[PDB]
């Protein structure tokens, strides 16, 4: 059952590898338009969204799990991809 939670959440795990600057890097190469940017921040809310639906605490049989450690560590992964943005907004606005 913790198995099937975390089934549920690689889509979440996603972070870790997404966190790396080569995969921003790829996709800011693509040159993509202010809607384009505008759509990361809002998947990344949405991302938010899901990290407070941290809902399922379930004691896993005579077990009682420590859920607010993953939504801390989802929220920090998370505020990585904002202040890439960020950075990477300044850039075009400098280059054009």
């Amino acid at each position: 059952k913790v198995n099937e939670f975390l089934s549920g959440f690689t889509k979440f795990e996603w972070l870790c590898k997404e966190s790396i600057q080569e995969s921003i890097k790829k996709f800011s190469k693509n040159g993509p338009t202010l809607q384009n940017y505008e759509d990361q921040l809002k998947k990344f809310s949405q991302i938010e969204e899901e990290i407070e639906k941290i809902v399922p605490t379930y004691k896993i049989g005579a077990m009682e799990l420590m859920t607010h450690n993953i939504c801390t560590s989802l929220s920090t992964w998370a505020k990585e991809w904002k202040l890439q943005y960020s950075q990477d907004l300044h850039k075009r606005a400098r280059q054009l």
